[PDB]
């Protein structure tokens, strides 16, 4: 089904184990392998200031929302072929819902 709000508490733990290596959620957090995710919802892809994206991510020009984030995170490379994000996906719908619930709040 489409995105449905889950547990931000569980989502935070999922973010720590699966995403934190490469991403911060905080404005003015450290630079990492992946782009700062602050403000990502409601922005187009390829727009984080200072970050060096692939042409693939920029050209996709997706306007991020919770539903297309869930599709992306299921399998990033299927959604954006040629992306350099070395992440194979969140296979479980409940994990995507929980993670995205956290991420939407944590990046606001
Ligand atoms: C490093 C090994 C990473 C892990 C683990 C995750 N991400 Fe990532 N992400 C990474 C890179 C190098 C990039 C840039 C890709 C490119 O082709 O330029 C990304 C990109 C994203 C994006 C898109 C951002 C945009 O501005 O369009 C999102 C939304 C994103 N990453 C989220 C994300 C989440 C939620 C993760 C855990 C589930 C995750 N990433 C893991 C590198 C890495």
């Amino acid at each position: 089904a489409e995105f449905k709000a889950g547990s931000a508490k569980k989502g935070a733990t999922l973010f720590k184990t699966r995403c934190l290596q490469c991403h911060t959620v905080e404005k003015g957090g450290p630079h990492k392998v992946g782009p700062n995710l602050h403000g990502i919802f409601g922005r187009h892809s390829g727009q984080a200031e200072g970050y060096s994206y692939t042409d693939a991510n920029i050209k996709k020009n997706v306007l991020w929302d919770e539903n297309n984030m869930s599709e992306y995170l299921t399998n990033p490379k299927k959604y954006i072929p040629g992306t350099k994000m070395a992440f194979g996906g969140l296979k479980k719908e409940k994990d995507r819902n929980d993670l995205i619930t956290y991420l939407k709040k944590a990046t606001e």
